[PDB]
DNA sequence: GCGGC
DNA sequence: CGCAA
């Protein structure tokens, strides 16, 4: 399992000359408390070999020329099948870092080994997302404002809420499920927190999907629960401008108005005070 | 129903001359009736230039994940790893082959087989001998044709025929069918004797031996192309050289010219419509 | 040139 | 970024 890194001086993100050595060493120190939150998981892939200034591809297949050692596994979907790559350790993020992957994107479900012969299939989610997306002009007070309700929602089902920024515009908000239930019935009890939160605060908040977003509401993406897609990975850093990372918070964070996306260099410094928040999210691990 | 649709048409591959990835589409399909008999059944190693001659290339023996269900394949085991090539043998192929910006396709001399029981494909026996002529330092391309007359006599004192092929390139190729086919190993000791004959019989401008550097006023016959592992420059592939040479099937009687010169690809297919395949007979049979 | 349902 | 030996 080595993985030799190469073009360590080259600049990803020209705005704050982050070489591929930086991001390297950052999936190096992140990994410990990253790897529980993608084990298990089909990782998606976002690349930008070129820079972040240079046209980016999305990449779920694992490539034939990928090292043999990477986990993997099949998904069957109407036309054609993929075998995404499973990354669970240190080493399978180097290998993403050398890839130029400044994003990884993962579902809410784990693949699961088959009782009678051993190799596995998608399994039920372990975990709900709900992924809060501001309209124009919605003010951070507001954004947070929604994420407590959604909690406060949660909890009155014996539910914990753990918050993370996605490193873009807007916040995730994950459940763990103590018993794992399939990905249409988390769809399903998504969309009734959504709904029921649009009901109990009309004026800032839609689940209702729009082909241009709502001003002044907070739109509460609940299908982002369907098995079929994915969210950006805690701790993944995004492909911005600036380096930004999907960073988990503490929910004292969010009273912050002037409440702001962290970039990888904080939340290293975080981690190694903090550990990692969404410890408990997946207590159970490839 | 095998579709390719050809992108970024007018995307010029070929500064010096501003041949747009349209051309070399139109070319394939225009070479693609002489051109498929000499590289069916063979495994087809391309070497691409997507971004243009100017920008670097890569060799590609393995077929990708992300190409069309509907191309042929055979594996290879070697040594550590297994590759599954693909087989061109379709004008829509070798359609695949110019939209994957792929100028070159190297094919060995050896074709895959059906097996007699099961079915799919291992590596056969060669088809053809190759005789790949380098030649050095201030080296007379009217002398390098001696060469290969020489060549031609030395083989046709066993009953076998020779074909010549301007690389598009520096050199000269020389092709022999071999009507009852024999296992690359044999190839190679074959083609190492004529070599090492014509050495002998014409000391003062001839090599069969293998040098780092290429040896001044000799022309290296090359006979370890004959090697099961290695591949030559496909008949009618196109070069991707500053300008858009091709390997040229030549006559006889053009060797004798003292002027010969590569062919580019506007030739070669003014040349084939005149000419129909020079290298019919090189590869009468499969797909 | 291609890499996502 | 990787694509042959
Ligand atoms: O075009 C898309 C859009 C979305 N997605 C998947 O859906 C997730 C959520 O899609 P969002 O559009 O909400 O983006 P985001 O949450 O990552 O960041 P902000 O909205 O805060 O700006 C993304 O993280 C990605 O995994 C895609 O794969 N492709
Ligand atoms: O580095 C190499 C060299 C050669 N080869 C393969 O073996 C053959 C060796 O052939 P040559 O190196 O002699 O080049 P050529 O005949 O194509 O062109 P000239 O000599 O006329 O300039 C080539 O046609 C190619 O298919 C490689 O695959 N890689
Ligand atoms: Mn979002
Ligand atoms: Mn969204
Ligand atoms: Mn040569
Ligand atoms: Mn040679």
């Amino acid at each position: 399992q080595r993985v030799t890194l190469t073009n360590a001086d080259k600049v990803l993100y020209p705005a704050t000359g982050t070489t591929k050595s930086d991001i390297f060493d950052y999936y190096a120190g992140v990994a410990e408390v990253m790897l529980g939150h993608i084990a298990g998981r089909p990782a998606t892939r976002k690349r930008w070999p070129n820079g972040v200034d240079q046209p980016a591809f999305f990449e779920k297949q694992l490539a034939l020329s990928a090292p043999p050692w990477l986990s993997r596994a099949t998904v069957a979907h109407r036309s054609g099948t993929t075998t995404y790559p499973i990354i669970d350790s240190a080493t399978g993020l180097a290998w993403i870092a050398q890839q130029a992957a400044l994003e990884v994107h993962v579902p809410q479900w784990r693949f699961v080994a088959e009782p009678g012969s051993g190799e596995l299939n998608p399994g039920p989610a372990t975990r709900l997302v709900f992924d809060l997306d501001p309209g124009e002009g919605v003010m951070m007070a507001q954004l947070a404002e929604v994420a407590r309700a959604v909690r406060d929602l949660l909890a009155d089902i014996g539910l914990v809420t753990f918050p993370v920024t996605s490193g873009s515009k807007g916040l995730h908000l994950y459940t763990p499920l103590d018993e794992p239930v399939s990905s249409r019935g988390a769809t399903v009890l998504a969309k009734r927190v959504a709904q029921r939160l649009e009901q109990a605060m009309p004026a800032l908040v839609t689940s209702t999907m729009t082909k241009s977003l709502r001003a002044g509401k907070v739109f509460v993406d609940w299908s982002q629960n369907s098995g079929s897609k994915t969210t950006i990975a805690p701790y993944s850093l995004r492909g911005r401008t600036h380096p930004t990372v999907a960073a988990p918070r503490t929910w004292a964070e969010l009273d912050d108005p002037a409440l702001r996306q962290l970039s990888y260099d904080e939340v290293l410094t975080r981690i190694a005070r903090d550990g990692d928040l969404l410890e408990r999210l997946d207590a159970d691990a490839p």
